[PDB]
């Protein structure tokens, strides 16, 4: 119940259930109305979110996430950082930044942008 905990907990979170791959937990973490942008594609709403980032998700023998910046106040929650994908041995490292807001004591992803 630490505060300061917010970050590594979101991370990990969000990580452990990607990994897992279930669409519908996925889902749970989003924003109705999440952005994500993977690169060039631009995706709208909490289910085409869910099951686009949880199928590209799969082809990650291995996937990380290395904090470099954090705002949080206020509810709001914004973090930038490096992804790191394994896949077949070879290793890609791509910027990522996450916008999260806390409601009802929850925290929701609002925007995502891949690379």
């Amino acid at each position: 119940s630490d505060e300061n905990d917010t970050a590594r907990k979101i991370i990990k979170t969000l990580l452990d259930i990607m990994r897992e791959g279930d669409e519908d937990k996925l889902r749970d973490q989003m924003d109705p109305n999440v952005r994500a942008d993977v690169g060039d594609k631009t995706v709208h709403g909490r289910e085409h979110a869910a099951k686009f980032l949880a199928h590209i998700v799969k082809r990650a023998d291995h996937i990380s996430f290395t904090l470099k910046s954090l705002h949080n106040h206020n509810g709001r929650l914004r973090m930038q950082g490096e992804v790191r994908i394994v896949h077949n041995g070879r290793t890609e490292r791509v910027p990522l930044e996450m916008v999260f807001r806390k409601h009802n004591g929850k925290w929701l992803i609002e925007r995502m942008k891949y690379g």
